[PDB]
């Protein structure tokens, strides 16, 4: 053979930092470019169930190999495919329709989630669960009871995204790069997001000592349709180009390069919150979290003003009162 | 103002950029071209221009969205071309593309008829751009771009077989356990169905896979190496019956193209440009010859030394390209 | 000839991206090292005294071209070489040996400047002039006055390597990358540095809101120590290895490359402070500053408690009375 | 605590991507700069024998953490600090001399390894090991023997470096970058080492096909001397500077890179040579490789002309004159 005229074989293959993405839609397929591009991983895995669409996308990936720093890439329906993967990230099920929230999709989540998580941990004991399908906070809890993994090995996208928009709004109001406008928002990846005015700044500079009416109604300014802006970004993209892919797919690269790199910077991403802020429930949300290569170490004690406060209770009871009625 | 009390300003700057590239078309070509250049911090400005509003500011406010994760501080889009002014390199996406079974010929009218109202509305707002023609048939789309514009050859280049030779080399590399970058071998003429690969130069490490199988490509060969060119040349055909449309893959090719003009590599690339006085081509066909591409585009071309058969497909591959080229209307 | 017989001309130019490093010492070469591996330009010139050092030096890193993206590397004693240049980098001059204050290099270091200022802004019209060479605010007020270039043109490295420091040690104390922990060290590079307490956090969450106390000498966990190494970080590192290149080498790359990029994030950098928190001279020192491709086009206003005011105003009396001693 | 009333811990650390570099010289402080800067490694580990130059890099190194992604660099003379590193690099021992041979630094640094290895080896057994030391290929056969790891494992840097600098010197003559200039260095990283002229092209263009007296004697241009300037640069660069060490640390963190990453790309380094070109004695030095996660897996077998084939068995010939009389 050619092969061998051309090359002695020495050595009679295990990937080390091998990435699984389930499911390739626009969000999986988004994850799934952006981790190519930032050179995570040294094989990439995808999982889908439409074989056709699956087997396009891997070419199509497989193709631009020369482009890039991750030497296989591999797909299949079959979840041996996965094995001995140190992250899988989850971006299969349902997506909501324009005016449709995230928590509705639920039902039909959950019980794609019966099947997928454990074909995953089944193949992956040492990964990390990264959880982008939504509603992500209930889908990260529901992923952390059926693996039977530990929490801090099943983390939810949560408001990383969220927190990425209001640094770009809040920075094209002030012309500074959003890398040096600080600000988070925590609680649901949804409708009940808190904007935690208090801790917003630039250089150190809180704009809510600047301007005490900061997010509230009497602001001259509206600060306020910032956090409006990042509720509706979602469903304003969907109404616009019928999904969104972008922005989630290089927030959960960010995500999985704090994990790959076990570099321990802070996410607002979903995790059990009880214990915290008088939450007595199995709730998980986005909070400041540590993220290095054994998931979720530490969380940070935000200190919220009591409005703050009320509005993450409330986002945490909104969740709970759909989380409490499920059945797996 | 919040901003004030937070910033105090020193002066009104210019605000032009430096290294600004813009994409015409936000299909998925288009926008695997954002995301790869995004990704790659080659531009300080990106501009998107399409016809479809929604769909349009929908993908500007996607991209925007992910700005922390970038190095590109400004994202801007508008159906009107003045978003495009002062561009160094502007990257045409847009138009028909192929459904399943189509070949990229079959584009020609629809694509030259677009690029009538295009081509003239980007050469206003940046006369000093180069011109990086992605739409099919690229190699035709690259001498329709060249008329229009008026610009000189080296400005005016057609991402060509760049992507056919990543492809070549991928297969390559999977045929011989060697990553793509060690594989080495040239796939030229159109971006299409007529492409040669240059079996004479596939090599790795310098050794010709000719010289230790001279029935390399041919019929004859025992390995049927011939398979590597025949799935190169069915790839965009496979891809889109599977998923619809071909766009990762393009993607990267078309960043790698951007990469070597924006910052003044003088790399090689198999792409689009004049081949008249070469190979005997007395017209003005444009197809794809290992070019050296840099600041100015299209700076030198490589003589590449073809034996009588691999020059015989390259004449029939520029036949079939000059037969359409010929006799357009615009 | 076999390169006519290779390849066809077609075409007959300006560098886009240039940048010019001026000495080609350790915290030059550490400065060109940096700056290549991040991509920032496309072409490197080098300029020194010595001959056969600085060819040395250029034809060292020629020869890792192949691994780089910046196809021309350069170097001249004679300043032609340096022209188009977008940014100019300036470490020539004498360095602080043990127990030598930066302050002492003064006037060895003004009359070094009074040669190459003048011979740097000659090639280049449209330069930044980024001052690295120590008492780096003196030398950037120095740079200023030789050049006649506007402020924002006119930048020192100031205290954004101090801040790195503050930053890295925060992280070491709190188990978290120092990317998430923010803090700000302010006024002179040097002994008499300000860190402000009030604006050091994690996730928008203030340490001095924690503990009251924070960076006194009432404070139990003693935080006035990690300023008190970031004080003598340079001394302790001359001290081991003769002198210190490696740090200053990537904080000057980082704010090469919010130049080069336009990216406007913030920076703690020497600019002038004229109009701000009562100083009334052409004082520079280090301010929170938004940087970019016109160099500092905008000033952060800190909010200072009237402890941190006072030491920030003592930074800006001491570099006064250095400014003072001055002899154009 | 502050740690406490900021943070809530969850869980109470093994890397999983260390480099170690043995010897913190101007070629091992280049290496780990230039693999602090391509994101190879999330813990460095240093080692040398003098203690405050050795802790003195370490914090140079540690005070840019904020401008890097490895979030660990640590440092000792203990060789406990290098235990489960997946790549080993060594670069201590006496360096080339100007207008001396690499040569005449065998036995010193043969007594060198004597210490070094077997405590590499205690602490990370299945590392894969990279001998960057001179004379690099004696000393990779020398690293093989003491260590008794299998020859897969056991890598010399070789004439990856001979192989860039001919490129960059190709790509200045013709006026393309040293990328798009393919040409292999073999044999000896030194005095004896091959230019292999009959693989030397442009787009799949064989030079001597255009130019049939190619690096010989009666080629009119006379392309022998870039091979010349090949075997004299590290002679002129010491004669120039006293050292050599921004390309060779380029040259190292791109083996690195194909290591850490599992590339399988090809590089000329130096690999035991017996059974090829009529060669019967446990020779090393470089031939095309291919490089992964388990070192050397396979060697692509290079047409030589009889002209180059001998010059390699030349070249062979001098390196087992010199290594028959070692003693270890
Ligand atoms: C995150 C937004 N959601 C999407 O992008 N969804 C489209 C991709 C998708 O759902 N694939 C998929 C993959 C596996 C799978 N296993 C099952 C038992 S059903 C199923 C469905
Ligand atoms: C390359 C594959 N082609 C695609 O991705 N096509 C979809 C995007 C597209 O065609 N945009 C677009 C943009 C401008 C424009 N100006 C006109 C007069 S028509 C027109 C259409
Ligand atoms: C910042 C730490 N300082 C250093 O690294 N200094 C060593 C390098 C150095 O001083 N180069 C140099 C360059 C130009 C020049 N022009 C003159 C009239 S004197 C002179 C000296
Ligand atoms: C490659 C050029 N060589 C250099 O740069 N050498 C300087 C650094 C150096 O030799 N370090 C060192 C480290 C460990 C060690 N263990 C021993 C028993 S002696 C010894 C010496």
């Amino acid at each position: 053979a050619l092969k061998d005229q051309l090359i002695v074989n020495l050595l009679k293959q295990v990937p080390q930092n091998k990435i699984t993405v389930v499911g390739v839609g626009a969000v999986g397929m988004a994850c799934a470019i952006s981790i190519l591009m930032k050179d995570l991983a040294d094989e990439l895995a995808l999982v889908d169930v439409i074989e056709d669409k699956l087997k396009g996308e891997m070419m199509d990936l497989q193709h631009g190999s020369l482009f890039l720093k991750t030497p296989k890439i591999v797909s299949s329906k079959d979840y041996s495919v996965t094995a001995n993967s140190k992250l899988v990230i989850i971006t299969a099920g349902a997506r909501q329709q324009e005016g449709e929230s995230r928590l509705n999709l639920v039902q039909r989540n959950v019980n794609i989630f019966k099947f997928i998580i454990p074909n995953v941990v089944k193949y992956s004991p040492q990964c990390k669960l990264l959880i982008v399908s939504n509603p992500v906070d209930i889908l990260t809890y529901v992923a952390w009871k059926i693996s039977g993994f530990p929490k801090n090995r099943v983390i939810g996208s949560g408001c990383n995204l969220d927190s990425a928009r209001f640094r770009y709004l809040m920075g094209e109001r002030l012309g500074v790069h959003p890398l040096s406008c600080h600000g988070w928002v925590l609680g649901e990846h949804g409708d009940s997001s808190v904007p935690v005015w208090s801790g917003v700044n630039v250089a150190g500079v809180s704009l809510k000592s600047l301007n005490p009416q900061l997010g509230t109604d009497a602001d001259k300014e509206q600060w306020k349709d910032v956090h409006k802006q990042v509720v509706d970004s979602a469903y304003e993209v969907i109404k616009l180009k019928g999904y969104t892919s972008w922005a989630i797919g290089l927030s959960v690269a960010d995500l999985a390069e704090s994990i790959m790199k076990n570099l321990r910077r802070v996410h607002p991403i979903s995790t059990m919150i009880k214990g915290l802020y008088g939450i007595k429930e199995d709730v998980f949300l986005s909070v400041p979290c540590i993220l290095g290569q054994n998931g979720i170490s530490d969380v940070v004690k935000v200190t919220l003003t009591p409005d703050e406060e009320a509005r993450l209770k409330k986002s945490a009871d909104t969740l709970w009162g759909i989380q409490k009625e499920l059945q797996f």
